[PDB]
């Protein structure tokens, strides 16, 4: 007597088994875990291969993420219903996952359009350290270190677990992902992680890393790292291709000390 | 807001105004040309509507989403997408195009988008039974040299074309009883960049490779396609004929010779004869 929703998600370029790294189909998957752990919904999820005969017939060329629900002989191909069917849903059984929050909106905007820049920026550069990266490069790490400070400061003066209170949101189905991609992406191809003094970020990431809709929605940091190469074009060796998929769910040890004093997890 | 009017001297530069760049699937016949993407038309419907009155500066660049530069300039993100280099943005989902285009048109008082969930139902429905009998028939056709006549289908294909005539009717009879211009009322909007698009992909389509029109006794809806037609926003965002057929043929696999390649494009917005004419006997035009 509740809905049944089946998402396809896009799946890993190095196994088609695997799930991808798309940002979208996380953001939806985070949700749907939201209504399904308190059995609002029924939820199965599925990978596809997009450049499959079967996937292009099927949909007509959209891409994941879709979502199906069958009862209704409905399929959400654009994000706007996809969204809009997981908003009405939240809506009809009081869950509390959608707001409006403009700050959270810009933040993450933000970050991740620099995080892009910086992404091409060093990529092409390095066709090095980022301490010794000239100017017109170092600006755009300067500037990807801004905004995650700018996050941290919010998440600080909101003293919430997270982004809006103390229950998850569209916004941190949104941002921990790009947090996670930026960690990976950070460590693997451009020589940074996140500023280790940001300690209500660290909490927040370390909040995403206990939270079971990230958890079970998250790609394996291979699948990230690829997802990132494929796009720009950039050499993915055999070696990389047959490691065994793994996620990196750590926080730095001093900052876990920090989060402990200044009493920021539970 | 005269009073206020009087009271302020808004410069008068055409780059005063935000400049808004939509990037939209080109067709895989020849890349310069726009493709049949409905999301992209749907968009470019929207801005143009603010483009024609001065509320925005609009430019659209087609693009080959198989492009090396492409899928490294947007990381994977397909057309449509909008860019607002002034602020530094760039839209990529069409949460967020929708999103900027709906404050702009807020802001400057027109009205382009509204909530009707009996319009949203009936384009869902019409688009949904059309893809049906679109999969229903090719799958139906494949290994005979001479398609299928509609009239010649067995009852478990014939089902979705019915059920597509059934939809059609329901958006005839809707705006019969609105007696409106577009779906909603005397202004486009957003449904209108929705529907329109969706029956001319369907009347194409119906003509060249399903063998069939949209019925000509919906005269309401016939007069909404003159509308269409008659639209400024969708004459300029409108794929040639050539370019919404190879759409569809390039994700149903079927094959497009040498010929229809090097066809020369085409926009095909007649409206037939014996229904031209049911619109002037009931001035619906
Ligand atoms: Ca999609
Ligand atoms: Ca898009």
């Amino acid at each position: 007597s509740k809905p049944l929703l089946e998402l396809y998600v896009k799946a890993s370029g190095i196994d088609a088994r695997r799930i991808g790294a798309d940002l979208f189909c996380q953001e939806f998957w985070m949700e749907l875990y939201a209504l399904y752990e308190i059995g609002v919904a029924r939820v199965e999820v599925k990978t596809v291969n997009v450049n499959s005969e079967a996937f292009k017939k099927n949909f007509l060329g959209a891409q994941p993420p879709i979502m199906i629900e069958e009862e209704k002989e409905l399929t959400y191909t654009d994000n706007r219903e996809i969204e809009g069917r997981i908003f009405h849903l939240a809506k009809e059984f009081n869950v509390p996952l959608f707001e409006k929050d403009p700050s959270a909106e810009k933040r993450i905007e933000n970050l991740y359009r620099n995080f892009k820049l910086f992404l091409r920026a060093k990529v092409e550069f390095d066709k090095s350290r980022v301490e010794d990266l000239p100017a017109q490069i170092k600006v755009h790490y300067n500037r990807v270190c801004e905004q995650l400070s700018n996050i941290d400061q919010l998440l600080s003066e909101r003293k919430s677990r997270y982004l809006l209170g103390n229950s998850m949101t569209e916004y941190d189905c949104e941002l921990m992902p790009r947090l996670h991609h930026i960690r990976i992406i950070g460590l693997s191809l451009l020589g940074f992680d996140i500023p280790h003094n940001f300690t209500h970020l660290w909490a927040y990431i370390l909040t995403a890393y206990r939270t079971a809709a990230f958890i079970e929605s998250c790609p394996a940091d291979q699948d990230i790292i690829h997802h990132y190469k494929e796009q720009m074009n950039l050499f993915t060796n055999q070696r990389e291709t047959l490691q065994s998929p793994t996620k990196t769910h750590t926080i730095p040890e001093k900052v876990l000390s920090d989060i402990r004093v200044k009493g920021l997890a539970p």
